[PDB]
């Protein structure tokens, strides 16, 4: 039968970028594990066996940081065979891990090794799942480890004067004869009188070559020599001794060996058979310490036979398989190299490679090993009040320093000698923001009077904070990660101005409380009820990016699903000038000027950042507007400096080393360094070094035709302390947005770069003169952001491009759409209608679907309010314009309508009924189904054909069918109407819509609706006639017809209002009451029904109804009904019994009576909503009739109409009365539509709250 | 459960109970027996849920199971309540339109 064999190479092979591979694979937990274990096992052994000088150059902290370490070479020769088993085992553990395959089995697979690679080998062959070889084929890393180690002392100890001779211990000699190359080699031992531990051995034993091993220096006089010249010979990098057992001995493995006990020897027993690299036989099986040391001695104390390889699989196998059913192909899995010689050697018989993923798709990975969504940003930056005015100061390249105004304070004022006195200053440069007193303390629930108090820097936060809640679409409560205890705020501030120390002209009890330092993210908790972690983080300059780490830290434990990460930057009270002007560090000139050869300082500058970041599955899920993409933050401090000032180019360097390594991106991927430009003449020289050291470290490195570029925003906006991270980030998101690298504002056209950076260009680095092309393509674009402090931290942060997702383009059926606007105040609805009206002037092309998607479904809505409906977007703008002139919202409201659910009775019957909703929300759609299910296993027919198919009328239709129909037509309409969010505060049925009112009331089960109209219509069908009595409905007060009814046998079948009365009789008794009355003048329609409900003819199935009513519970209800047959109210539980419902259906629906009464006891007004559910609008002239024109009725199906215009007057009304509707439910099923459009900012009721 | 009996969102009563030494075709004609006496709609009759060799299982609505257990011709069976408070076994009321509605979010190519 079949097999498989597995090959593991030597250290020969290039495992670099599979390694490289391994580190990035993202759905494998087992990988994980092992390579976190790996790493963790040889730290702990790389410390006792290494001294102090060697150990500190090779520390590392994680695999990532190992591997670069290793092409660095700051590593040893002994890390590369650990290196090399530990690629070979996870490429094995990620090869099966991924296909999903049967573990490899002991009767339908071979292992074999070469030159070490036995050791993977080994491992494999010694467990029977996955689960069992993580600890075995960690312990084999470590024994590889300390396998390298060994060697590597030994190749000291024969040339002590190799610690730099690292050169090829071996090469390869082609064309000659083993017992040839023998005796040359004893020749020219004695002959050049080599001692005994430097002379050459034969390493392996090839058919067509030979390898030689040995010190280099004799190796290379050895091969360099006469009757050698012939053949051709290639070095082997490799430069550590193996493969000779007259340096090695069984005492060399047992000190490898040591640390490595199991209980039983057969902890672990063999299971796949294992082949030997050095005989070409099956080893006798053993247990796992057992074979590791046969391995150490094959790779060590023996020469690897490769030509015994070759002659002895063959002979394996076909003495193996012949006693089989045949011999047949090998699948060949290969690690590093020589499947290419076995299908040769094979072609004779059987032979076959591997490949494969093909597990299903998971959960995306958990909260960490993931990427982090920036889903929003806002902000205050100087002379931008908007992050669109600090874009455009960014395209231009603008410098906006400038001196202090007499707002803040007057140096004039200020005008004295040497500063030695208390509040002195000694700079007047600083720029500050003009529209720092502006706020609208009644949206944040706060009294004007405690708005003055509040710290500046609170209140902007406050409503940046709201701004990029809302260009996020982001509703509280209403997504798994927005419900309000997994929100957490985390700020960065480091400078503090008129918060806690400066106020004198007025102090009450809350001065203090409230404005320490840490109510700041305090008061973002409670002012939006985030109940999550809050944080304050001071670290002086770079603040703002460590309180982004600590917030992306948080999302990667779990702590939060959604975090608020921002910093401020106030200058309120310029004595900070003073401080910083003494040793020379601060500016008496204009902006930053980053790296130039004109630095002299920075200028300080004030500012607020926000920005909203989750997960990236709980932003996909959420349909949310991703900016841009974390991949790593990494902080570190320059401790070993001169200075906690001075900065240390190492530690910047270890700090940026350490966020590619985390990302696994090569240097080469980024096109953008976004710089922390201090200003000063010698802290920017640092920065580039360690920048270029990183990023472009010579000429014709990796950079060919891939530029980058360098800036900073302190060029722009001058230097935030505390802003700058996200001032920075910010800035790095809208190049994104814009597709532009700004221009360098830092040098002038007439000035030179700095001359400690001679050749800027050569190294294929710039600095942006004019706003340059940066377009987006299927290659994400990538930014490294930097971050200092005085106070020797330093932050990097890497952000990615956002990904394209699918954005499911397709028409939406709906013909209008809903628009609506909302606001705190009267004045706020004002501008808010005027900001989206110019709006959509000025992008006539908006998507009307998403617009109104965006304005409903992504949106808190306040108290004012206002609706628009439209078919495109100029209709849209005009009915805005209307509402702008009218008023429309500037008024509060009021009262809060109270709404009335009508259901029609069953008159109302036509084909195609209700089909619009059944093929416009699936929710609809079920229930229905489910109802019309559910009336089958009570043994009715099944009546969905009615809602659907437009044949057939009355000749098939029997009363049970139409009469469930319409019931369950009801039913499911209540149902939609509930999940929109509509709530009725009473009911009421005309004739057959009792049982609906009864359903939506609580009263009943969809069950005992569906059985009691049922078993109500079978009887009638079964006992009494067809055809016998009619129906009359007379223009005529029912008083009036006394006389005609008590003469002619009739009686009052509906009382429909004040002049409306239906009578009912035998066909003949109603004749001649048409007759008698026809001639008095009086108008009236004659009904022909096949059964007439209310009058005589349904008599004989009252008891057997009564009966069967006794089985349905009747519950309390939960709402007010009105009872046309009581004439009154309900609102206890015994009123409606079986009792109830039997004389329902025999008296006289007075429906005129019930509405009457229900006004006069104040249950219902003039101003309450009527929603008529049922095929057709009857009750709305009944309810026009009785009660008056005043009082607004709203119908949901017509026979020929569509639903749009209906169904969305009816949510317009409840929206715009005050109630709150699920308008995620109104969107669902439309996915097209369901994309947020980047509407203007809220129209906030600005006033000046500046203190003196 | 809930669509039928609306008012058992408190009444998460055991759904089913267990009944001991009961034949099967006995406890089909009593169910049909009290059920005709009774009146109780096709949707709230008891049903067998499970067949055991000594037991059997009935499920239904609390109050119609409880009625019926809590009647002569069953005093002398030994039953326990199982705290289990949803349908179940029962293609009376179920159908391959439920599955297929639960096997929606479900597509695998």
């Amino acid at each position: 039968q079949s097999r498989q064999l597995f090959l593991f190479g030597d250290q020969t092979a290039d495992f670099v970028p599979k390694l490289r591979s391994l580190l990035s694979v993202q759905d494998s937990p087992i990988l994980a594990a092992f390579l976190d274990q790996s790493h963790y096992v040889v730290r702990a052994q790389m410390l006792q066996s290494m001294n102090t000088v060697d150990h500190k150059l090779a520390r590392t902290a994680d695999l990532r940081q190992m591997v670069q370490k290793y092409v660095d070479g700051k590593l040893t020769p002994a890390f590369r065979t650990a290196l090399v088993c530990l690629c070979q085992l996870g490429c094995f553990i990620r090869e099966y891990e991924e296909s999903g395959n049967m573990y490899p089995q002991p009767s339908d697979s071979y292992v074999l090794g070469f030159c070490m690679g036995s050791l993977a080998a080994v491992a494999v062959s010694c467990s029977r799942s996955l689960s069992e070889l993580l600890p075995i084929a960690v312990q084999t890393v470590l024994i590889a480890f300390r396998l390298g180690l060994c060697a590597l002392e030994m190749r000291d100890r024969v040339d002590g004067c190799s610690d730099d001779r690292g050169d090829p211990w071996s090469t390869i000699v082609w064309g000659l004869d083993p017992q040839q190359a023998r005796d040359q080699i004893e020749v020219f031992c004695r002959t050049t009188n080599v001692p005994q531990t430097r002379r050459p051995w034969i390493s392996c034993i090839s058919k067509n070559a030979i390898t030689l091993s040995g010190s280099p220096s004799t190796l290379r006089a050895f091969c360099a020599m006469p009757q050698m010249a012939q053949h051709r010979t290639a070095p082997i990098p490799i430069c550590l001794p193996a493969h000779n057992g007259a340096l090695f001995t069984q005492a060399d493995i047992t000190t490898i060996l040591d640390t490595t006990p199991t209980t039983p020897w057969e902890q672990l027993p063999g299971q796949i058979p294992y082949i030997s690299h050095v005989t070409g036989n099956v080893v006798q099986t053993s247990n796992y310490r057992d074979l590791i040391e046969v391995a150490l001695s094959e790779t060590l104390l023996e020469q690897v036979r490769l030509d015994l390889v070759e002659t002895g699989l063959p002979r394996l196998l076909q003495s193996r398989q012949v006693k089989s059913v045949t011999i047949v192909p090998f699948l060949t899995r290969m690690n590093e190299t020589m499947s290419n010689i076995l299908p040769d050697s094979f072609i004779s018989t059987e032979t076959r490679t591997d490949t494969g993923r093909a597990i299903p798709a998971s959960g995306r990975p958990g909260a960490g090993k993931c990427k982090l969504a920036i889903v929003s940003m806002s902000g205050r930056f100087p002379e931008s009040p908007t992050t669109e005015s600090f874009w455009d100061l960014l395209y231009k390249g603008l410098d906006v320093c400038k001196e202090v105004p007499r707002r803040r304070w007057d140096i004039n004022t200020h005008v004295d000698p040497s500063g030695k006195a208390r509040n002195k200053g000694a700079t007047k440069w600083g720029c500050w923001l003009d529209f720092s007193g502006d706020f609208d303390p009644r949206f944040f629930g706060i009294s004007p009077k405690e708005a003055p108090q509040m710290d500046p820097a609170q209140r902007m936060a406050l409503m940046s904070t709201y701004e990029a809640m809302e260009r996020a679409g982001l509703v509280p409560d209403t997504t798994p990660s927005t419900q309000r205890d997994r929100i957490g705020v985390f700020h960065g501030v480091t400078s503090n101005d008129w918060m806690e120390t400066n106020t004198a002209q007025n102090i009450d009890t809350y001065f203090i409380t409230g404005g320490n330092r840490g109510f700041i993210p305090g008061r973002i908790n409670f002012c939006f009820e985030f109940a999550g972690p809050s944080y304050t983080n001071d670290t002086a300059c770079s603040s703002s990016l460590a309180a982004i780490h600590l917030a992306c830290n948080s999302l990667w434990r779990g702590d939060c699903d959604t975090a608020v990460a921002g910093g401020t930057n106030m200058i309120y009270t310029p004595d900070g000038h003073t401080g910083l002007d003494k040793g020379f560090f601060l500016s008496r000139t204009g902006n930053c000027k980053p790296y130039d050869d004109k630095a002299d300082g920075y200028c300080r500058a004030e500012g607020v950042g926000t920005v909203f970041i989750k997960r990236l599955e709980d932003a996909l899920a959420d349909n949310d507007p991703i900016l841009g993409v974390i991949l790593d933050a990494k902080t570190n401090h320059s401790a070993m400096s001169e200075s906690m000032t001075r900065p240390h180019v190492g530690a910047q360097i270890d700090n940026m080393t350490a966020a590619l390594n985390t990302t696994g991106l090569h240097p080469n991927d980024f096109s953008y360094i976004e710089m922390h430009g201090t200003g000063t003449q010698v802290g920017d020289a640092v920065e580039m070094e360690s920048v270029l050291s990183v990023f472009a470290p010579s000429e014709t490195a990796r950079k060919a035709d891939q530029p980058l570029f360098v800036g900073s925003a302190k060029a722009n906006v001058g230097h935030g302390e505390g802003v700058s991270g996200v001032t920075s980030l910010i800035k790095v998101l809208m190049m994104m947005q814009h597709d532009t690298i700004p221009p360098h504002c830092g040098i002038k056209p007439g000035s030179k770069i700095n001359r400690n950076f001679p050749d800027l260009g050569a190294r294929n680095v710039h600095i942006a003169f004019e706003p340059k092309p940066w377009p987006r393509t299927h290659t994400p674009r990538r930014v490294l952001i930097n971050n200092f402090s005085a106070a020797g931290g330093n932050t990097a942060l890497i952000v990615e491009d956002a990904p394209e997702r699918h954005w499911p383009t397709e028409k939406d059926p709906r013909s209008s759409h809903i628009v609506a606007l909302s606001a705190h105040v009267g004045a706020s609805m004002k501008t808010n209608l005027e900001r989206l009206h110019q709006y959509l002037l000025k992008n006539p092309h908006t998507d009307l679907a998403q617009l109104s998607y965006t304005t409903t479904a992504r949106r808190w809505h306040y108290l004012h309010r206002v609706s628009v409906t439209g078919a495109s977007v100029e209709e849209v703008t005009r009915k805005l314009e209307m509402a702008i002139q009218n008023g429309d919202g500037v008024s509060r409201p009021k009262s809060k309508p109270k709404i009335l659910f009508a259901f029609t009775g069953q008159g109302s019957q036509y084909a195609t009924m209700g089909k619009q909703v059944y093929d416009a929300y699936p929710s609809f759609r079920e229930d229905l189904e489910k109802f019309d299910r559910l009336a089958q296993s009570h043994g009715f027919p099944s009546f969905l054909h009615v809602c659907t198919s437009p044949k057939g009328d009355v000749e098939e239709m029997a009363p049970v069918v139409v009469q469930l129909a319409i019931t369950c037509l009801q039913m499911a309409l209540t149902n939609l109407m509930t999940s929109f969010g509509i709530r009725p505060d009473v009911t009421v049925g005309h004739s057959l819509g009792e049982f609906a009112a009864l359903y939506a009331a609580g009263v009943l089960s969809a069950s005992d609706v569906v059985y009691l109209v049922g078993q109500r219509a079978e009887l009638l069908q079964e006992r009494c006639q067809r055809g016998t009595h009619a129906m009359l409905a007379v223009k005529a007060t029912p008083e009036a017809l006394s006389q005609w009814i008590q003469d002619h046998d009739c009686e009052v079948a509906c009382i429909n209002g004040p002049e409306d009365t239906v009578l009912s009789g035998t066909t003949k008794n109603v004749a001649e009451v048409q007759r008698a009355m026809t001639d008095n003048g009086i108008k009236c329609t004659l009904l022909k029904l096949p059964f007439a409900f209310h009058s005589a003819q349904v008599q004989p199935i009252l008891d057997d109804f009564e009966a069967l009513a006794q089985g349905a519970t009747f519950a309390k209800p939960q709402l007010l009904i009105l009872s046309p047959l009581l004439r009154t109210e309900i609102h206890e539980q015994g009123v409606v019994t079986p009792s109830y419902v039997a004389q329902h259906c025999r008296h006289t629906v007075d429906m005129a009576q019930a509405l009457r009464s229900a006004r006069e006891k104040g249950l219902i007004d003039d101003k309450t909503l009527v929603i008529e559910l049922g095929p057709k609008p009857l009750i709305s002239g009944m309810v026009k009739m009785t009660l008056g024109d005043k009082i607004s009725t709203l119908p949901t199906l017509a026979p020929n109409k569509a639903i749009w215009p209906s169904l969305q007057k009816i949510l317009t009304s409840v929206y715009t009365g005050g109630w709150d509707i699920n308008w995620k439910k109104y969107h669902a099923p439309f996915a097209s539509s369901q994309k947020v459009v980047d509407l203007p900012s809220y129209g906030w009721d600005l006033k000046d709250y500046y203190i003196p």
